[PDB]
């Protein structure tokens, strides 16, 4: 039987591990592993965002997930959302890691500009926050902005096409969180040679309200993908809302590296 | 259309509101209202069981769930597994507000023994807890038992009838926890005037692995209820394995307890 491969998955900011509760199990008896990383101050961990106050903090599990892994083991790492900017910061340390970068619905940075620029151009362009609530807090690495979605935001544009328990599952699970572009506009600009030398594919939901696709093509065209893949129908938590076809995109993917 | 209700919903050790995803939105769509409290340092509360150390202070969101709540209001209170020892001491402090308590494959407590008794016997009677960890944390006054459970118990002894996708989200989710057996024991107990007058029913899953029927059993004998329902098919997390069933008794109950 073909080669199976581990899958190391990263959530989005505000969330944590438990957004990957359908996908896992289906790549597992599929045959693959399976680590859904829980990022600092997420999901369950019992440490407020405030005391995570940089975004190398924010990563440190998943630095410290791929650091434990055995000598030669490769992982199929995926990203979604902002954990785009995780897998690249991860991918920076441990290039040689990570067969495949899998940006889904994701921010995908480049090697040119500073770290927050892809985060910085959809900022300008965003759209409504509606309900969700922002604040401050300040800390001896500068102010971190922080956010907290609100339920009618979440309804409208990330959870528009999710079955109506997910969406309730969310709202007993979705914390505060930040986006640390401040800490991000002034990190050193990643590597062309750890992040930029890894192989990278896009996985793109063709309803994302957060992450239109216009401007996922423009991150693309400024930063090139070996391949793109597309999920019709899928919101922006297309784990929750088209997790089977998010199964057959990432089984191709597995099928397209298997070498 | 007759009157709906207001349910509130209270989790088990170890666990937080997210248990009752599938069973809310089923409430909701029938028209009625619903909170489903997280208690301290569970779910995504950002504090360690540690931290809490007296089940007054685990409870305390639901006390203020309670407390909260609109002059000559209501609710059917829902306890599911330690959930029981819950709503008996919200049930102490604000037995007029409580329509009728749902006893949820849950602790029973009683008002002859200290509040601890039926823990203690689950305690002495169960043989299969596999992977938990038990552990101690001593606090000023006193050890504070705790315990985590392991993957390998919670799909043999709670979840072996749910979706496989609920396991693997329990996995996510679940964490240290408590059962304040030190602090229940050292309790006054529960008494007659508050709790002791509240209307109680019962609501048992057939294949609870954890608080065994015959178990079930012995706790009513110990403190009557009114009625007990039953789910067929239920593994102890009767939300996940088989929310539409335990909708079902939940309505039923609304039922029997519908406003004059
Ligand atoms: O896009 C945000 C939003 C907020 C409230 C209602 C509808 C949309
Ligand atoms: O609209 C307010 C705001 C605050 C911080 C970042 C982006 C927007
Ligand atoms: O460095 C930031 C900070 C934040 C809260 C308390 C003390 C320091
Ligand atoms: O819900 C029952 C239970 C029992 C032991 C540990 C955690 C939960
Ligand atoms: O089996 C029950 C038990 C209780 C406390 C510590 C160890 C075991
Ligand atoms: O209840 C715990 C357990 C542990 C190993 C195998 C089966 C059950
Ligand atoms: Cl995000
Ligand atoms: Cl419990």
């Amino acid at each position: 039987m073909e080669r199976k491969h581990h899958f190391v998955l990263v959530h989005n900011a505000c969330h944590g591990a438990w957004i990957w509760y359908k996908l896992k199990p289906l790549l597992e008896s599929a045959g693959h592993r399976v680590t859904a990383v829980e990022l600092a101050a997420s999901g369950i961990d019992p440490r407020p965002i405030q005391a995570v106050e940089t975004v190398d903090e924010y990563s440190k599990p998943l630095i410290e997930t791929l650091k434990s892994l055995p000598e030669n083991e490769e992982v199929i790492l995926v990203g979604f959302s902002f954990g785009g900017i995780n897998i690249a910061l991860a991918a920076d340390i441990f290039p040689a890691k990570i067969k495949v970068l899998v940006f889904l619905n994701a921010f995908l940075p480049d090697t040119t500009h500073v770290p927050s620029h892809v985060l910085d151009k959809l900022m300008e362009m965003f759209g409504g926050w509606g309900d969700t609530e922002f604040s401050s807090h300040e800390t001896r690495n500068g102010t971190m902005s922080l956010l907290k979605m609100g339920p009618k935001f979440m309804k409208a544009r990330l959870y528009q096409n999710c079955p109506i328990e997910d969406y309730e599952l969310a709202k007993m699970l979705h914390r505060q969180g930040s986006l640390f572009t401040e800490d991000l506009s002034k990190k050193e600009k990643f590597s062309e040679e750890g992040y930029g030398s890894v192989q990278r594919v896009y996985v793109m939901s063709s309803e994302d309200k957060i992450i239109p696709c216009d401007f996922i093509r423009w991150m693309i065209d400024n930063f090139n993908v070996s391949k793109v893949y597309e999920i019709d129908g899928g919101d922006h938590m297309v784990m929750l809302s088209k997790p089977q076809k998010l199964f057959d995109s990432l089984s191709a993917i597995a099928t397209d590296y298997m070498g």
